[PDB]
């Protein structure tokens, strides 16, 4: 019944000293691409959602001997996301919901999340997710070196306060029509100090004030119409430059940018290799919606297949960052 | 610097009145009417942008009352009792956050004067409303709130849907910054079902919370790129309402995009919406101005009863507008 | 760092079936001998503190042996003492310092007293401790079949109200210098309802409103002088009636009864085992100090040998519980 | 059924002012004084029995401290607040517990009361003292105490010398119910020492706490199945205190089983210390006193000023007794 507070979790899943090194590295690193200074591509890949640790392990396996292979040209991030914002209602992820049945066993839920991250990490495996929830940070943070902000709570003060106070770079996504100008703010207000009210380790309520974030960006992924292409990315950094913030920036392959088919994917991650052949001076990174089984299901029936949005199958990964790393070496080159 | 006092002390010091109680739990119920057609008065939600000033605030309600009062069988005024304010970028975000005006977050202060404020403005008669932004804060105060708003900057987001499920007054959903309705469409279905998620409890501790869902949420026109007042943009939205499966009655903002950000063009709005009321207005329950003692604002908060946020109209032009729509609905209600 | 609510400790260590059967039928049975109406005798007995788990599980294996085989005649329960008054400073016990070297790991030492409860309850052995400090209670209590409020403690209010609120039965000890009607007064303020200051399980301070505590009764642990005789039991239950309090009482064979000198417990299980036969109709109990291997040490060397008060050996346990049994089988069948 | 507000919400409503914590800071440090023999002034721990009526004690307060700076170079007048009473049995366990006098145990109102207190008596230039009964109350006000005490029933207690040993006041201990010193000198050692034990923050959450061991303890003489006040028992007293290594000051209570719980015999027992100062009395450091505005006691609040619990001398005996006291340590002081 009662909820757990961040510290029982912590004291059964301390944060290991190879996991604290390879998180704090990477958001460093993340940090370096943000404003420009090192011009590896951010690759954050995987899941739409996790629903099962098994499948998420394997997965990592896989994606890790990548990470390792393109290591040159690109800084390869998991997705682990385990709150999922719906358009009405819906699972809303793993942390929520993790037994998949409307039981809502949340303590359950945070300490699975917790064990995953913490063993993504240690096996050499960077994370990240979206925050959707204002509470359930205090129980994994620690454990996430990139940070996302969807499309549907860019324009919220209360998710630009929590970025404010985040550790970890965060991305925020254009809306859901394509309005970019709310992430460009989004970079501005969270950039800030702010005070608010936020839960502590020991799950009391109480006044923060944060320091504010330097290390956002903004993430295209589409609206009406796609932004994936080099005009659009054009656009996108001449905004930037006018609002006085970072004009590097993420393209999200999936979503509003594939228009819901996972097989679009790979086109808009060719789009985006050609644009860094050419120059692609302004692309600090990509997001990429990928899985071990390609497509989606509305049971957990299959194994490595998602539950929420379709991806692609661990074929079309290997494809998919083969060509982003031959391209990415050759804007390296110049 | 002071930690977080927890609701129970706020509650315990300012104990809501048997009053202020009465007057909640009947004006919900009168709105809930409102929001689902059974009564055909017109939900005025009206008064400041933002709340900076408790005694101007409490002589706005004095003069607002003698309106409320008057027209009563038309209308059915609640005072825009307005305490966090979501930015475009950075600001002052409310009597809450920042009660001092000058930087401090003094946010204990915040908190029980923005619930002292609301007790008396009940005790006097005057229901009051607000925006519901803050995830920890409503336990505080919502049990002085008659009627809450979700803004537009927030509508899409699933954890104020998540909230707004477990208000126990009726709420309206704004429509996105740049007019999309659907989102406050999807936020009404989202918001009238149960959910499971964090908050804080009275104690101050945080706590899985299963709402009920809420019942009474409806939409608000509050203008995009264009404007979405006009009888052609209700009508629209009426469609979409029905096809969705959800309450057809909707509010109208004349502020904001609706007024394109100049408080003159509100009487503009009320004017086009009065003249709907007269025609047939049928899917219309409700209006929202913003409006305070003095015209105009300022940057700072030098003169009295002036807003420090968005530009209101003053006193002598609400007694205008309001006559305007409490004629017009009288003879809305008065048709067959 | 910081303390773990018991809501930690509970959701890792639930209570099983077993477990909560087992203490559920144990209260019943023993409220039953603090009223009356079973003439079984009540053997609290076991090592004077827990300092090791292994020794624990060892001894209480044992016990069982013996529980089930004197089962018509003894309500064997096993002492599993984690906290311990000191005269003036010492080791508070497992809970306080658990690893034995003065670090005062409380949380580690709360999570190893409720598993070691847990695993004494699943093989059938139930399990009595003192109640001394005010928050480590619910911590564990749903694990404790009987409860001693210390000779240090029965005068104070704080305590009295703490064994007002608690759900198994409470024997109150006798003054540290013989004073009886401090434990006679504590049965009478711990029957009645109180109101005071404690902490929930989630680990926040809170106005708790109890029921009392119908099934409390005296220890008899002597004075300045022993107070075990047929002579001192007698006066102790005319003074209990005359307070309309319970006059069946428990007599502690150890400390201040043997004078300090762990050999003496035999004379004192001796003489109850006389006054059993000859009628004895106010004894529902005795406590004994019995470990694995006889006497004491100061520091924890010997396998299941004492690190407080000296105990008697296991032969010698055999014995006293032999003697009891067989006295007490005539009682039983007068 | 209202739940507990914490610490902070009391504190939040009821500060501490600049001239409380300077008088506060300024006591503790001048009894400290008096438990290591740095001056031979008279802690005078004085008033009523149990608190029950603030404005009584407010009026009470005026009066002493009109006292309190008559003497002030002889005694060092601290007035009796005792908001928390451990009963034999069954009753009134004080103004916390119970303030409205009509088991409603309104433990909130009662808390912002006794602070309430506190705060106006340390404002008017009054120091307070209290027995710490209850392990989570004292946060509520502890920073307004200058004096405390841990009672007969709960010196042997091991939760009661933790407590003691993290307070920033001096703290006497009394011999047990029965006469036992022995308790007494081994809780001052107990308490004197860093303990680790759990216990409760300003926000109201339990917590491991680790204090820094209080310096400040001494013995209180008070009574047992015979009274121990006199040059005797103090010389054993104090004999016994040097053998354990600890100060060998202390304090006798003219009340409770010092006066057979008769009182009238306060006047007999402060005589008998008033001699011993004249003679020599170089381990007395203090003396506790039950008094009111006027005498006896009563079980209903019927008469202003007059205990509900223990029976205490009136106004006139009072100004009598501390009179016989200042003239006597007067003397001994000038020796
Ligand atoms: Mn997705
Ligand atoms: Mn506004
Ligand atoms: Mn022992
Ligand atoms: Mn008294």
């Amino acid at each position: 019944k009662e909820l757990l507070p961040p510290i029982a979790h912590l004291y059964e899943l301390p944060i290991s000293k190879e996991a604290s090194g390879l998180v704090h590295r990477t958001r460093q690193e993340i940090s370096d691409l943000v404003h420009g200074r090192d011009k590896r591509l951010l690759v954050i890949i995987g899941p739409c959602s996790i629903h099962d640790p098994k499948a998420a392990l394997e997965y990592a396996e896989r994606l890790l001997k990548l990470r390792k292979q393109y290591e040159n040209e690109l800084l390869i991030v998991m997705r682990v996301y385990f709150e999922k914002p719906r358009t009405t209602v819906g699972w809303k992820g793993l942390i929520n919901d993790p037994h998949l049945d409307g039981t809502f066993d949340i303590n359950f839920g945070l300490s699975q999340a917790r064990s995953l991250l913490l063993s993504l990490n240690n096996m050499g495996m960077p994370a990240s997710t979206e925050f959707l929830d204002m509470i359930t940070p205090q129980y994994y943070a620690d454990l996430i070196s990139w940070g996302a902000i969807g499309a549907r709570t860019t324009e919220s003060q209360v998710h630009r306060e929590l970025a404010s106070g985040l550790s970890c770079p965060v991305g925020f996504k254009n809306g859901t029509d394509g309005n970019l100008k709310i992430a460009i703010d989004a970079i501005g207000a969270a950039s800030h100090s702010h005070h608010f009210l936020s839960v502590t380790k020991a799950g009391h309520s109480a006044i923060v004030h944060t320091g504010g974030n330097p290390d956002c960006h903004v993430i295209l992924r589409g609206g009406k119409e796609p932004n994936y292409d080099a005009e659009h990315v054009s656009e996108a950094a001449e905004q930037l430059r006018a609002a006085g913030v970072t004009d590097k920036l993420m393209i999200d392959c999936s979503h509003a940018n594939s228009r819901k088919d996972y097989t679009r994917q790979m086109e808009v991650a060719q789009d985006i290799a050609a644009q860094l052949e050419q120059d692609g001076g302004n692309i600090m990174g990509v997001m990429v919606e990928s899985h071990l089984v390609e497509g989606r299901q509305d049971k957990p029936e299959v194994y490595g297949k998602s539950i929420t949005d379709a991806c692609i199958g661990w074929g079309a990964t290997e494809e998919l960052l083969a060509l982003l790393a031959g391209a990415n070496k050759k804007r390296m080159a110049r």
